[PDB]
């Protein structure tokens, strides 16, 4: 599962993936965090 913090970050993710890039790319450039776990941890509730 791909979380994301603020709501501004999330938008971002999604662009970048939709471009085709990576996951873990496109969270350090907006700033998702990416786990496992089917719950977004209270740090980053978007």
């Amino acid at each position: 599962k791909s979380c994301c913090p603020n709501t501004t970050g999330r938008n971002i993710y999604n662009a970048c993936r939709l471009t085709g890039a990576p996951r873990p790319t496109c969270a350090k450039l907006s700033g998702c965090k990416i786990i496992s776990g089917s719950t977004c941890p209270s740090d980053y509730p978007k």
